[PDB]
């Protein structure tokens, strides 16, 4: 009971620091079964990872004004408008070359491009220019986490840098010059 | 000669027979010209699936997908992967537009083809991109 409570405190802290941590990762860290971790989360009222993602994205779509959920590519997991945003995208068979399992370049671009749009709190946002690098192959069943950050803003454009990752590996980089209008 | 739409699909069909880097099901648009390692063209009908529904403006990843597939199809190598690309959205493409993309090889190294893409709606230049395409024979 006493070991459990200390572990449960430690799990609350893990989730606070890293909201999108998996049960497997938690199982490793605390040397208990995935079953124990689920039960721990249940006592703590912390939903399973996919539910946490759905819940937070729902809240995020409420904060943006430049693009609608139905047209957004991936799940918007973090947004600080005009500053920083992140999305995740699961790569399914619909997103790859079937023979190699390699993700299509337009898929990674769509995720990054959509994220730069959602990040900017303006009614009109249009991509003007983009420079991108496909650093490592993204594969079937990978989850891509894209991070976008505003690096400059003028009267007519936001300049945004995007870096996208599979686990800890940088797989894609893009610089986006985004046109906006307050009308 | 069959109907206009049929003919285009047949020219596309016969064009996918001279390429080896990508297949019909994975190619965005219709491949209307291919001169391997030199030049290719494709056309793409912009339907409601490809636009922002509120404004009718084509999604940038759609125009990019056309241009990107076209560059792949152009290069007559077993392995072809986009390494880098730099693109410009010059004019809004709209619902019901047909975009004609033209890809031209401008340079070639041991490891990459450098390809320039220009996309048009009728006579208007709407999109431009430079694509650095990795290739391998093996
Ligand atoms: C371009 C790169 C291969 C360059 O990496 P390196 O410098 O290590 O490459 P290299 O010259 O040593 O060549 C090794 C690569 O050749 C290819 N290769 C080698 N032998 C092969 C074989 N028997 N069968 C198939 N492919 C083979 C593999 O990709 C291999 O990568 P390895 O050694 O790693 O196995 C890589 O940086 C990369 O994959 N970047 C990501 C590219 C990408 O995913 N582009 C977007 C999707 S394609 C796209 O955008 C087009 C579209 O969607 O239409
Ligand atoms: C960025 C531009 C508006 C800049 O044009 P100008 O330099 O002529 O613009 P300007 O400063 O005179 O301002 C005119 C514009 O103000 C506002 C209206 O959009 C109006 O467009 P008007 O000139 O019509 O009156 C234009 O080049 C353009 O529309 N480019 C196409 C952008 C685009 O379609 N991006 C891809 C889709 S969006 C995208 O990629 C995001 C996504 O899909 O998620």
């Amino acid at each position: 009971k006493l070991k459990k409570d200390k572990r449960r405190e430690a799990i609350r802290q893990q989730i606070d620091s890293n909201p999108f941590i998996t049960d497997h990762e938690l199982s490793d860290l605390f040397q208990v079964s995935i079953q124990t971790i689920r039960l721990d989360r249940t006592y703590l009222n912390i939903p399973e990872l996919r539910k946490r993602i759905k819940l937070v994205a729902e809240k995020n779509y409420d904060q943006i004004s430049s693009i609608e959920e139905q047209e957004f590519i991936g799940d918007l997991i973090q947004v600080n408008p005009n500053v920083k945003a992140q999305s995740i995208l699961d790569i399914t068979s619909d997103s790859v070359f079937h023979k190699t399992g390699i993700a299509r370049g337009h898929v990674l671009f769509a995720q990054a491009n959509s994220l730069c749009v959602a990040l900017i709190k303006q009614p009109t946002v249009l991509t003007h220019e983009s420079s991108i690098q496909f650093i490592e192959k993204v594969k079937l069943n990978d989850t891509v986490r894209a991070e976008a950050r505003v690096v400059n803003q003028t009267a007519k454009h936001y300049y945004v840098e995007v870096k996208s990752y599979v686990k800890h590996t940088l797989v894609f980089k893009g610089n986006f010059k985004m046109f906006y209008d307050k009308r």
